[PDB]
């Protein structure tokens, strides 16, 4: 019966049937095999464990994400984080509903063919469709005019979408966030003696990204106040003993998003590619793309943005001309609240792919 | 028929078919010669009297432990041991029995080899398994998690298991305990006049390590009340008629536990071995191996710990992690209701060595 | 008048004045105190012998290497290491020579502020300047670009230069050799019986893994020519008398370098970070880091190294690409050929800290 909205994470996919608050499953995708020896014996343990018992068996395990730089490293890992939350989460049959599944805009082909390929033959869903995961944040913003951030770890994208169409010539793809803002945020801890140089101890270093991070509003004046003797040290507390003190450090990890010279990447920041994008549009619909800037995903959620990010662009921009920033509450769930809205309205539901359709045309004619 | 769990102990060797409660015979191990000449000429005695008559036959013969630093000194006095246990201990054959042998975890090759080889060859068991003493006390304690003290007289040994595999380099093993004890008591029991020069008259200061030794909870203040005229003196009596009065030495020689640059030995205490094989595990599991430290074997049995153990634990682990110390019930038939659970559960009864197998491969392969 | 080159040896600790040849002194960097009762009186005897007299006084002390784990434990005993150095080594006052000291790349902060300034306030030298390891192992190679490997007794890195300009986020930090080398020598070595417990006998394993190891060419084909009877059997002499012959585990330990999983690291070996340090570098400049693999240090002067480094390298890197391993002759002192040359060189002697800028900046701004 009812029709399953998934959508594909780089983190964090999300699972829920279509309607209506929020994904019914979120989980951080990680599958790992066992890097100790078992002389336990016991045995009961399974070949590998999927997240999230693999959070909470750390240690034991080798976490490798299966998804990396925005592409499906090995769909034998994928086939896996598919039936684990078919099967031992959502506890729904494949042949019972219709699925909708999410992609980047600027990902190779055939890495949406060999899915749609995949999914069909090994699940044998009865309908399918793959929607790009910045169109979707449009139907939950609920604005018909906007440029959309889908930002998460690790591919963000940069869409801009005017009533009710999409201007081909000005996608930006950023490979700048979000695990190697992981990995800096690694690199740059260091620089305070907390050395976590193990793949298990990475996950902490998340954490750490997730609840202790925020951004400066001014970097000049903050890195100046981070001279003085007053408290940006906050204390952390790690799961075995160790009390972890980071201070300037805690705002320069996200700055990169803003100046990517510091994590070493040529591209200009999100900044620029936001002024870049709209001054690739068409000189009538600019007036509209400013003040409809809809960000979107988890890494996204950082405090100091959206008002730097506001002031950023402010700056640059040309004079008198009204920008706002849309943020919306719960981003994390964004792309998810726009599935659910997709494929509960008429009429595009006869846009799906069906298994006639497939039988005839197989992996061909996706697009 | 039955398989039989038949411990190698380094003391005081256990043995006893598989279940239930306890094994069915504990006997010190020792073969001694005549040192005297045999004028009497019934005659009637044996070429070498092993225990226990060679325990109610004493200074008339002169006792050889043969195991010696956790190493079998010589296989002609070990067989006889096998021999005399199996034939007029026990009572049974070795052809109806499937056996179950232990070892040391850090005990040099090719020991296991030349013992599994001459115990194959010359009593022909139909099938046999050798485990190390450390994994099999977790079996006997019930947990899934944490580091094991296997501590008889003379080999320690300190290994960490968690759910339910284990960390190859985190095995540590002190020569501190246990018959280094017997000698540095025999040393300083000569303080107070007791001299006991004779081999027969160290299994009297075995004797006495066993019933009149305690452990401090503070060694400076257990010092400082040894110092006052207070009755710390315990008055033991002697098969000969003598009254001896030992004091402060009684707590002095176990407290050699925690610092064993009293019996010079350069090593760190069970103290630090603690720790620093703790601190040689993984972030993310140390918070488990916290509150799963599990004592073993006969020479954790003194009264003065665990508490002592605990409490100086607790002063050098980091502060504010829960830390409980698991010391069982009869810790000296621990290993044994390992073995006991080990040997009657499928499926791991099929990765046995058999005698097939063995006429394959020989002493090749144990591992 | 003449500057001085001091590399801060993680071993090792090497000496020279400005040019040419070779450090005037190198020496194994033990402080060691005295652990046995003084009862001989004469008595002359020093508070705490440095060496080399500590490396022919072993087992009167308990050895303590300064420097940990790439970090200086504590500084108590490292100036007490300088000061040996400068006064009784090579003879020299601190106000007459400019010094030159070394550090490793990825250090914590302030370990390098805290040791500048600690040296300027206690040993007061006209002026100052800090290198990191690998630069200096550029100027003693005589290249202009490439991949450089500085491995010692404990830390190696492995970093990127290219003409005549670095790359910062491709450095990369592998805690897998030497100290654990030595560790992993003393637990494998168990393995046929020689127990090498305490500290002082430590070193014998040290001297050891210097003169009898070497590293193979294939290891499953090694590990065959092992179990067969041909003599890769080397037979050691020891001081005490004992004739110690090691076989398999002789060619084992330095192939850790190669797979980390045997002594129990999660990290990948040399032969990966190399492949993952140039494939973070620029697409262009791969081209002449492939050629450009420069080895340094004492720890890659076993026999069986470089051409099974060059053989992995060349199995995992692209197909036609040419590849040659740069290895120069006596690398042990490959670092201090580099201090000689920077030293004597200008201009960037007067990018040196001198006395004027420590008054007005003191720990502040030395980076």
């Amino acid at each position: 019966t009812t029709a399953l909205v998934c959508d594909n994470g780089s983190g964090l996919v999300k699972a829920g049937f279509a309607g209506d608050d929020a994904p019914r499953a979120v989980f951080p995708s990680i599958v790992g095999r066992p890097r100790h020896q078992g002389v336990m014996v016991g045995m009961g343990q399974k070949d590998s464990y999927v997240g999230d018992e693999a959070q909470s068996k750390r240690g034991i395990l080798t976490l490798k994400y299966p998804i990396e730089h925005g592409i499906i490293t090995n769909w034998d890992d994928m086939e896996k984080i598919w039936h684990h939350t078919f099967y031992n989460e959502l506890r729904v049959a494949p042949e019972e509903h219709p699925t909708l599944l999410t992609e980047a805009p600027l990902n190779p082909k055939a890495n949406r063919e060999k899915m749609t390929q995949i999914m069909f033959e090994t699940f044998n869903v009865p309908a399918m469709y793959v929607a790009i995961q910045a169109v979707l944040s449009l139907y939950a913003s609920g604005r018909t005019t906007g440029i959309v951030l889908d930002s998460g770890d690790g591919v963000t994208h940069n869409v801009p979408i005017y009533e009710g169409y999409a201007l081909p010539h000005a996608i930006m793809r950023l490979d700048l966030a979000g695990r190697d803002l992981t990995d800096y945020l690694m690199k740059i801890l260091t620089e305070r003696g907390y050395s976590f140089v193990t793949t298990a101890e990475r996950e902490i270093v998340r954490d750490i990204k997730e609840k202790l991070c925020y951004v400066a509003l001014d970097f000049e004046n903050e890195m100046a106040t981070a001279a003085s003797s007053s408290s940006l040290e906050k204390s952390y507390e790690l799961p075995d003993g160790q009390v972890i003190t980071i201070g300037n450090e805690r705002f320069r990890c996200p700055e990169t998003l803003f100046q990517p010279s510091f994590i070493g990447m040529e591209s200009a920041g999100i900044h620029e590619t936001t002024y870049n994008s709209i001054m690739k549009c068409d000189i009538d619909i600019r007036k509209d793309l400013y003040a409809n800037n809809v960000m979107s995903g988890g890494t996204t959620m950082y405090p100091g943005i959206a008002d730097r990010m506001q002031k950023e662009i402010t700056a640059l921009a040309p004079s008198t001309m009204k920008i706002k920033i849309i943020a919306p509450p719960e981003r994390k769930y964004s792309v998810w609240i726009g599935g659910s809205i997709l494929a509960s309205l008429s009429t595009f539901q006869q846009m799906w792919i069906t298994k006639q359709e497939y039988d005839e045309a197989g992996p061909s004619i996706v697009h």
